[PDB]
């Protein structure tokens, strides 16, 4: 209704599991709030340059702006933070990319990003974190990190099922728990907020299946289920068990020496994939002390939220970390950082997260060559120390570049 | 009934908030399972040596072994993992210390450590983490870390209120939620485990009050409330709000320039304490990238579990990290690592966590001089590179010591 669907350009098709991508696909993008105004222009410029370079003019993307967040209230009206047509358009055009979003406070509006993820049932939050040589890191050996985070995106405490303290509803569910379920474990039932953590068999098996398949297709060495299952037996503990059962039942997992770990043989390379588990607080130590031991990681919503941020900080990449939300019918690639409004319009922040989420987008489309030119671009620019302020602060001998100029620097190293 | 209460020795008294400690107090200790057999002897030896040195023979501790875990089934019988008299004795004798505990699987027995904490309402899990010069660390600047973790210990998802998937009870509470509470947010209601997260006003204000008081008494620079309140509004979001309200209402917190942060003036040094908050996944990046910005940390049960492990790993201290569980009527100091059964009896693991929890125990008793001789001992031994296998593996020029020998090394540097 306010989106101008491009004249030239053809929709991507989902031909039974397989993406049928035309030479001129229409890709929707959400600019995003704050620094979205800076980083999204830089990304459209390097993606265009990468598909121009690789397919020598044969392929072109028709970009189509759609709306969510604060820019949406300016286009559709003060009340509409998430237009229903954004939800239809992402689903229809199949892949889309977004910058950072602002969710308001004081209006009872829950995370606009969690709403997109859940409404479109984009159940896989895929977050690859690896070190780019030369970015400044807080740890001695960041090059030992090359992990891929499969974070469940549709259940856990993120479902948003909770009630306020002293509210009638909170009184009612605490009443049900104490009277009809006989729970005596609530220390203070008065002035008490209540939240519900769900975890289901379908929910975890579809995520773990996506993770083990990724391990076979890219012949990764292991899949690690992280959980706090010793304290949360029937949610986190059930996640670990249902994940081992899926490895046994669907991938022919066999005990590695008395268990509990399994071995899945990669049907293509013949190598064995180790299916293991590690408790979540111990895992937060292990990624710092022994990061070479881990590779593909499968976990629930909140733990993947913590794991992926903790892990992006140690390889010096809190500003260049990519992300994808993938479902069976569509995908939404995204900048994983915030809106940072103080810097908005200044052309100074790192466009690296949204650009690397764009390589993930192209790789998803099967435009592998274009996608490889962007990580070549990135490696080159960082290595040239021709970098943006957040990296330059920590480097000796670096040249300071604007957001846009670092866009040009990536194209220069392609 | 199987505990031999010491002939000489006098109980500590709680004379209205104040601990009245005799010159010969009876202190209960739980040896612990696995490597407890190694580390607890080393700790009794350096604590004895420290009180001998400081008070030149005037004060003495009468140690009294009590039982929990696997050693308890050997003393009281196969069925008793936690004897009720352990719970009475800790409460009566007021302070106690413990090594690592084994909780069994297959018997429906939940964490024996969480049972002690909750049964005795030891609502403060205090975890100080600071760098000891010379211990090997994975990060470039571990010396910038000197934080104190006030982790809430009586509520959150740790309360243990959950139901199995496909169980009658799980079906019943999912029925109540959908039918009587009208929740439509459960993606898969079939084959679904359910957990309950509670958070109350009394629960968080008593923890935050303990944290801000610690900041005044040791004139620390700030108190940081970490939470995932944007997604969990009525539990984690309520924790942040109730904590700021307690700073306003009880400590005279005033807005630092338009808010949201507050300033509390230390009534004793005149310095201002900054009361701030940071979202939990961003905090996991911030402790790695900017650890000098943070000091006393207040948080809920699961986030403090993750924060304290993540933080102990970066200063090279996963094996020398101390801990305390403090309530209004008693305290249980503890080794924060596991039982590590493969090494049990070999006299090879680090006795540093339980020894540093013993300095925390003495400091609690008011035996400050004894307590200061142990951290002097520790600093000396580590600096001398006269260390145990876990540190020696990562050091060049170190002398390898047994668990017991490192006990003697601490006494040697006192
Ligand atoms: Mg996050
Ligand atoms: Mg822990």
């Amino acid at each position: 209704s306010k989106v101008v669907v491009p004249a030239q350009g053809k929709k991507i098709t989902l031909q039974n599991g397989k993406l049928n991508v035309p030479e001129n696909p229409i890709i929707p993008y959400i600019e995003g709030d704050g620094i979205g105004v800076d980083v999204t222009p830089a990304m459209l410029k390097v993606v265009d340059a990468a598909v121009e370079k690789a397919y020598k003019g044969e392929r072109k993307i028709s970009w189509m702006e759609i709306y969510t967040g604060e820019k949406s209230t300016q286009v559709y009206g003060q009340d509409v933070w998430l237009p229903a047509e954004t939800l239809d358009l992402i689903r229809e055009y199949r892949v889309a990319i977004k910058g950072p979003l602002t969710t308001p406070v004081g209006g009872g509006i829950r995370s606009l990003l969690v709403a997109l993820r859940q409404e479109l049932d984009l159940y896989i939050c895929l977050r690859p974190v690896r070190y780019y040589q030369g970015t400044p890191s807080p740890v001695k050996h960041p090059e030992l990190t090359d992990m891929v985070i499969f974070r469940e995106n549709s259940e856990d405490i993120y479902a948003g099922i909770e009630w306020k303290a002293d509210s009638a509803d909170a009184e009612k569910v605490i009443k049900f728990l104490r009277e009809e379920m006989g729970v005596k474990k609530i220390r203070f039932p008065d002035h008490c907020g209540i939240g519900i953590k769900p975890c289901s068999e379908e929910g975890t098996k579809r995520l773990v299946r996506a993770a083990i398949e990724y391990a076979i297709a890219n012949d990764r060495d292991s899949v690690t289920l992280v959980h706090k299952g010793n304290i949360m037996k029937f949610t986190e503990g059930a996640f670990k068990d249902w994940g081992y059962q899926l490895a046994r039942e669907e991938f022919g997992g066999e005990l590695i020496d008395g268990g509990p770990w399994l071995k899945v043989k990669n049907p293509n390379t013949g190598k064995e994939i180790v299916i293991k588990d590690v408790i979540a607080d111990a895992f937060l130590q292990q990624i710092l002390l022994r990061p070479a031991e881990y590779d593909v990681i499968a976990c629930m919503n909140l733990n993947g939220d913590y794991i992926s941020d903790a892990l992006a900080a140690q390889v010096g990449g809190i500003g260049i970390a990519p992300g994808a939300n993938i479902g069976d019918e569509c995908a939404l690639f995204e900048a994983t950082h915030g809106t940072a409004p103080k810097y908005a319009g200044q052309d100074k922040v790192n466009p690296g997260s949204i650009i690397l989420s764009a390589e993930m987008m192209l790789r998803h489309m099967g435009w592998t060559e274009a996608a490889d030119l962007i990580v070549k671009g990135m490696e080159g620019a960082i290595n040239a120390k021709t970098v943006t302020y957040d990296f330059e602060r920590l480097m000796d001998g670096a040249k300071l570049l604007k957001c846009s100029e670092f866009g040009d620097a990536i194209i220069e190293n392609m």
